[PDB]
């Protein structure tokens, strides 16, 4: 058994709250936001070694990182940025971290009752996604 055992597995998107205003925070133009802010996406964690892979899949995009913790890689994102990416586990959360054009936002995966809250913030703005088990 290991670090991220009780993330592995399917999850699907039952609530969101404030994400539109966190994509506008974060640079997103408006087609986006409306195709992005209607989409229900499973995301799907797996563990292989050191290896971690999480794939978000919905009718706006299908994507899929795969990392070790603490080891930076270039990721583009689902509305096309082109960012450098962190992902740690920070008390049992795994925090990632996006960085490009001088700014910076984070993304935190929690494991809260049976539920994976996803919490994404970009300066003052927190948006709040909560997944259950597929
Ligand atoms: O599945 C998704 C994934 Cl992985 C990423 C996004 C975004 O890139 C966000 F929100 F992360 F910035 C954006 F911009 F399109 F909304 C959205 C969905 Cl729906």
């Amino acid at each position: 058994s290991h670090m991220c055992d009780a993330f592995v597995g399917t999850w699907k998107l039952v609530s969101s709250e404030n994400f539109d205003d966190y994509m506008k925070e974060v640079g997103v133009g408006f087609a986006t936001r409306k195709v992005a802010g209607m989409a229900k996406p499973n995301m799907i964690i797996s563990v292989n070694g050191d290896v971690i892979t999480i794939k978000s899949e919905s009718t706006f995009k299908n994507t899929e990182i795969s990392f070790i913790l603490g080891q930076e890689f270039d990721e583009v994102t689902a509305d096309d940025r082109k960012v450098k990416s962190t992902i740690t586990l920070d008390g049992g959360v795994l925090v990632h971290v996006q960085k490009w054009d001088g700014k910076s936002t984070t993304i935190k995966r929690k494991r809260e009752d049976d539920k994976l809250v996803v919490e994404c913030v970009m300066k003052g703005v927190t948006s709040t996604r909560v997944y259950e088990r597929a």
